DNA sequence: CCGACCACGCATCAGC
DNA sequence: GCTGATGCGA
DNA sequence: GTCGG
């Protein structure tokens, strides 16, 4: 908000590189810059000043001067004025449709919300669901609905086996008053790094949420990851709640912290920490934190009793979810 | 100044 | 089937 | 796009 104008500009650009130019690096570069800029406590007044920041090279400084000078950016005005791109970008907003398929479709003549439904026969199951709920998914979730959802999930879980521990991470755990979707970390004593003493541990919980009619659709589903859709039950004659994206990740309970850390994010906060990690000599991931060998091979996983333990290894002052972004 | 740039589960496809 | 890579969304 | 080997 302080540097909002800027970070929005950088954001839109980043999206154009990921969705059109299909260049994640330029995508990240732009994100990283917007990320460090959003953290900058001063109201920027030039590209010279901005560049001093890591992640802001000359190019971005140049655009910052233009924007600050004209209240806009020609490059962004052009892209916005080009139908092809605007259709591609548009298409990627459907769950299941990334840069690649979106482009193909604009090539195959499909480029409007109308075209898509008229060619459902071109979409796979997932992309199909992303289309059906397209409108619903564009919506952010009120923190109160989140709660009503967290409540339902934790109950049904207990109803399957009280050894299960379910935790809502993502932007929720970070204290957001709204969320894009719902991220659920799961754990059970019967599954650790040493062994899996039960079959269908994730399945028992998924099916339970469906039997109860909370889970409506399944984007994809393995033995540790579930991507689907759900909806809060609504009261008679009351417009129903938008369907929402929901993920449930089953982690070995002895790794609960690395995984909760990962799943709490943000994604950007994560990449940073992981970057810092490597700089301290470590390699982090939802599972463990291992020291790196000369060859580049990770050593045995180091013991962790808390998220802070992970920050300690990297020599970072603990940060409650609330300060991660 | 060229090249690397977090980490991974699930779906699918090419080569075998 | 498997490996390795693409694609997708984390 | 950056910045570091
Ligand atoms: N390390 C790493 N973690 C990621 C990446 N993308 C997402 N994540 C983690 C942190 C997230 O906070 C969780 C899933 O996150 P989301 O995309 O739902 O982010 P988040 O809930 O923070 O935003 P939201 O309010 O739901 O729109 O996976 C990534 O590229 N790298
Ligand atoms: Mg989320
Ligand atoms: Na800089
Ligand atoms: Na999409
Ligand atoms: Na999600």
């Amino acid at each position: 908000t302080l540097n909002g104008g800027i970070t929005d500009m950088l954001t839109e650009l980043a999206n154009f590189e990921k969705n059109v130019s299909q260049a994640i690096h330029k995508y990240n570069a732009y994100r990283k810059a917007a990320s460090v800029i959003a953290k900058y406590p001063h109201k920027i007044k030039s590209g010279a000043e901005a560049k001093k920041l890591p992640g802001v090279g000359t190019k971005i400084a140049e655009k910052i001067d233009e924007f600050l000078a004209t209240g806009k950016l020609r490059k962004l005005e052009k892209i916005r004025q080009d139908d092809t791109s605007s259709s591609i970008n548009f298409l990627t907003r459907v769950s299941g449709i990334g840069p690649s398929a979106a482009r193909k479709f604009v090539d195959e003549g499909i480029k409007t919300l109308e075209d898509l439904r008229k060619n459902e026969d071109k979409l796979n199951h997932h992309q199909r669901i992303g289309l059906k709920y397209f409108g619903d998914f564009e919506k952010r979730i009120p923190r109160e609905e989140m709660l009503q959802m967290q409540d339902i999930v934790l109950n049904e879980v207990k109803k399957v086996d009280s050894e299960y521990i379910a935790t809502v991470c993502g932007s929720f755990r970070r204290g957001a008053e709204s969320s894009g979707d719902m991220d659920v970390l799961l754990t059970h004593p019967s599954f650790t790094s040493e062994s899996t003493k039960q079959p269908k541990l994730l399945h028992q919980v998924v099916e339970q949420l469906q039997k109860v009619h909370f889970i409506t659709d399944t984007l994809s589903k393995g033995e540790t990851k579930f991507m689907g859709v759900c909806q809060l039950p609504s009261k008679n004659d009351e417009k129903e709640y938008p369907h929402r994206r929901i993920d449930i990740r089953l982690i070995p309970k002895d790794q609960y912290y690395c995984g909760v850390l990962y799943f709490t994010g943000s994604d950007i906060f994560n990449k940073n920490m992981r970057a810092h990690a490597l700089e301290k000599g470590f390699t982090i991931n939802e599972y463990t934190i291992r020291p790196l060998g000369v060859t580049g091979v990770a050593g045995e996983p180091l013991p962790v009793d808390s998220e802070k333990d992970i920050f300690d290894y990297i020599q970072w002052k603990y940060r409650e979810p609330k300060d991660r972004s």
